[PDB]
């Protein structure tokens, strides 16, 4: 098993599921929930679980913060040409059950 990267097609269903719970959990100084957009680029690291690393769109959505709760098909962008290019890694131990949000960077 290689330790590198390695680069995925990132229009597979699993890491839009991926790249909405990272996007869902950036509530910190914000009205709104935002959304994803697109999924441009997935790199998987295996290591003692798996690392994601997702490089998204993502846009402000509809749904307000502590109002409702997140969901992909409610919140939709409030107006998806309006796009801001973030990174994602996302650590992955699936014998437990856990997800977290190593890092969430974004560009702009
Ligand atoms: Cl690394």
């Amino acid at each position: 098993i290689p330790g590198g990267w390695t680069r995925q097609d990132p229009t597979e269903a699993r890491f839009l599921e991926l790249a909405h719970f990272a996007t869902s959990s950036q509530t910190e100084g914000r009205e709104f929930y935002d959304t994803v957009v697109t999924v441009k680029e997935v790199e998987t690291q295996v290591v003692a679980g798996m690392n994601y690393k997702l490089t998204i769109e993502i846009s402000p959505s509809v749904c307000k913060i502590g109002e409702v709760q997140y969901s992909a098909e409610q919140c939709v962008p409030k107006d998806a040409q309006q796009k801001s290019t973030c990174v994602a890694v996302i650590y992955h131990v699936p014998w437990q059950n856990q997800k977290s949000v190593t890092s969430y960077r974004c560009e702009h």
